[PDB]
């Protein structure tokens, strides 16, 4: 317009407030990594479902006390015992095996001495119990770990490997979860060639599409490649319409400044009839970053029109797009993790809040990590895992110094 | 045997020392996430390949100084200009467009005032240049960012989205990288049923296979599901042989203690002819953890036989298996990230080093995260992202207290 300068805080809140939560679907539990449960999950069985030995040893009657006992048989994992242990008798048990009727404690083998075995040495016949067992010792009673009817996972749970294991444990192999967003990515500019192309006069290769698609894929979300679109409103509208049809989220880069061949804001408003919530953000880099929504038949589509400069595109993707996607896939608090780190070098502050990719590293025993802004040789074998978040300068603070503590958004595996 | 108790430090070093680095393969750069480059990568073009405007404005002759200028044409992104700017003239430029012959600086539009435009207002004819340009201002010279022949990525680089973007930029769309390990996972025990099964007497559901497969998949590695194997040496040998054929790494759980129906160590040694490097580790949980290698025709297979207890299996998988896999896929320093955190609760120390899953959380402005051992309601919506690493007790230290600083291995996204 130019659009009003929007503060970072307002822009970020606006993205989260205006972004929808996707609907739900039933998935197989093996496909649950990173998904958010949209149902509570209950156990239909006890764990353990039988009284289970926690040791290799003997199932005994505690009342018998220590002494010499006839071994009447063995309880092995996976088989329900049929015999009842009577006074003066014991049954061999292994870890995880059921406790036979008549026994009320387990004595571990280390607290015993073998008296007699078969001539072939394959069968134990008589054992000395050296200790006084406590009633119930070394037995997991029925339901000790999980009770039938217990809620073991609550709706809203963001699942990792252990949650998948718990679903397996309780036999709940299909669960309701939020859908993942499908994210379409488009590059714009008459100067852009595909990565596969040799250069031609006046042209460069499109890098943003690759970088943005990889960023989204890193977070586990399905993507759509919408290719390169030229600087003209008809082609841009057609590409946006394809994105809307095929995806939940459309990410563009380029063409959002006020230049003569920058059409995206006009197309979003006048042709697409989308609602542009902000078109400029008071931030460095990322000034022309644009966020729009489009409501079609009770479905809200999300559009991020990011700056064309490659550094600006990847920075703004991490600040605005990734949290939106986290909200869409059902994460209750979709905010990124922000940690405290020490600056590895002095840095000049800008009137705008500043953001820069960095590498976070821990040093021996020092409690806080160091943040080294990207751009020793070894500090190049590693990809950026942080985004430095530097404050606006004040009449007081014009610079931050090496060692001073700053906020860093986590954007990669530490 | 019982095998010697191996210290944690020795066991860990032994895994890393004995684990091979996999060979290399050529991949498409879009498939490069998490891969390690096995070649240096060079630029074959300059970036930018032409002198490029960094602003919307006018390409000028700095020697002309400020004043009123005829606009002879426009240089738009993607088109090589044909006209030469002479004294008294300027050419309109947009960001990323080539600088025409004859011009040596760019003046941004904000430092100008328009004098004359066409009757239709679509074409600018005359402009007032308000500033004295510095030579070369607001131009990226040829090769400013990347030079032809420059090494832009070194062998050993562990790639993320920005590295993929750089490959796209320089047009190197196929790269040599280390292979990813294929990891086969097996559960053992006559008591185990599939997750899909209803319980039967004496039985429980297999959870470890799901948890371990999910853990490995979370790190991006392909997996093989070897199912459930009973407690007998013939079936175990057959399953191990299948794993060896189909995978680079075999993970088993269960059957590694000294129980009567525990055969895995015997099978690995006597039947498989593998070299067991340790069979017990002085650690809690994880005492019976076993690591073996098998060399077949110049190929080294890796076998981890983990404890059957589900908590022990997932803990030892994170401590030993994941670093091995990182080495196999070419990561030069495969050690996990360890951070410092504050204990959320008092904890009793064991003679053994202790490990427990936890959740790491940052609090407002406090520099160090808090580590809350797994097992408010909201602290259940989140999956474990840390492994607490507690020291062995000493005659002095028998307990650690809330707030004290401890080591935590990162095992999930923070
Ligand atoms: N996909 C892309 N890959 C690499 N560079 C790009 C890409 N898109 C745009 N650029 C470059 O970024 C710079 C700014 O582009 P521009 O379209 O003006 O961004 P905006 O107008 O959105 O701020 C130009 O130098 C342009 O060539
Ligand atoms: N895949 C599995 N899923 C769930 N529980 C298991 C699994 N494998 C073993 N267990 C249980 O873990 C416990 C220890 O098993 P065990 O085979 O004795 O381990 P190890 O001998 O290797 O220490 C037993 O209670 C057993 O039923
Ligand atoms: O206008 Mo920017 O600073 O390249 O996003
Ligand atoms: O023997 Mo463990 O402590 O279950 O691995
Ligand atoms: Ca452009
Ligand atoms: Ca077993
Ligand atoms: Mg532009
Ligand atoms: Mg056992
Ligand atoms: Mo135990
Ligand atoms: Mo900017
Ligand atoms: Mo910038
Ligand atoms: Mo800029
Ligand atoms: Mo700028
Ligand atoms: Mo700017
Ligand atoms: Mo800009
Ligand atoms: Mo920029
Ligand atoms: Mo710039
Ligand atoms: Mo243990
Ligand atoms: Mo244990
Ligand atoms: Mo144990
Ligand atoms: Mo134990
Ligand atoms: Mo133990
Ligand atoms: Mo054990
Ligand atoms: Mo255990």
């Amino acid at each position: 317009s130019p659009f009003p300068l929007t503060s970072m805080d307002k822009a970020f809140i606006t993205v989260l407030e205006m972004t929808p939560v996707l609907g739900t679907e039933i998935i197989n539990y093996r496909d649950g990594m990173g998904r958010v449960l949209a149902q509570d999950v209950y156990a239909k069985d006890n764990l353990p479902p039988f009284p289970a030995s926690v040791k290799d040893g003997y199932a005994v009657r505690a009342a018998d006390g220590p002494g010499d006992r006839f071994i009447i048989g063995e309880s092995q994992a996976g088989e329900q015992p049929t015999q009842t242990v009577m006074p003066g008798q014991v049954m061999r048990v292994t870890t995880g095996a059921p406790i036979p009727c008549g026994a009320d404690a387990v004595v571990q083998v280390e607290d015993t001495e073998l008296i007699r075995e078969s001539d072939d040495g394959t069968e134990e016949l008589e054992v000395r119990i050296l200790v006084q067992a406590r009633p119930g010792q070394d037995i997991r009673p029925i339901g000790h770990d999980i009770k039938r009817g217990e809620c073991v996972l609550a709706k809203g749970t963001h699942m990792g490997p252990s949650e998948i294991g718990l679903l397996a444990t309780v036999g709940v192999t299909e669960v309701e979860v939020n859908k993942f967003p499908v994210v379409a990515v488009m590059s714009t500019g008459n100067e852009l060639l595909n990565p596969e192309d040799d250069l031609l006069p006046g042209k460069i290769r499109d890098s943003n599409r690759s970088t943005l698609l990889a960023t989204i894929q890193e977070h586990g979300y399905p993507t759509i490649n919408l290719g390169i679109v030229g600087d003209n409103p008809d082609d841009l509208l057609n590409a946006l319409n394809e994105g809307i049809s095929r995806a939940d989220v459309i990410i563009t880069s380029g063409g959002v400044s006020m230049g003569e061949k920058d059409y995206l804001k006009q197309v979003l408003d006048i042709d697409l009839h989308a609602q542009i919530h902000f078109g400029r953000v008071f931030m460095k880099p990322g000034l022309p970053t644009t966020f729009a929504t489009l409501d079609i038949d009770g479905v809200r589509k999300i559009i991020f029109a990011l700056p064309g400069n490659p550094v600006s595109a990847v920075v703004t993707c991490n600040l605005f797009v990734v949290p939106a996607l986290r909200k869409m896939q059902g994460i209750l608090d979709p905010r990124p993790t922000i940690i405290k780190a020490r600056l590895s070098c002095d840095v000049k502050l800008d009137p705008r809040p500043e953001y820069h990719r960095c590498i976070l590293t821990w040093h021996h025993q020092e409690p806080l990590p160091w943040a080294q802004s990207t751009g020793s040789r070894l500090m190049s074998m590693r990809s950026a895992n942080g985004l430095l978040m530097l404050p606006p300068k004040t009449e007081q603070y014009v610079e931050l110094h090496k060692g001073e503590v700053v906020d860093v958004m986590v954007i990669g595996r530490l």
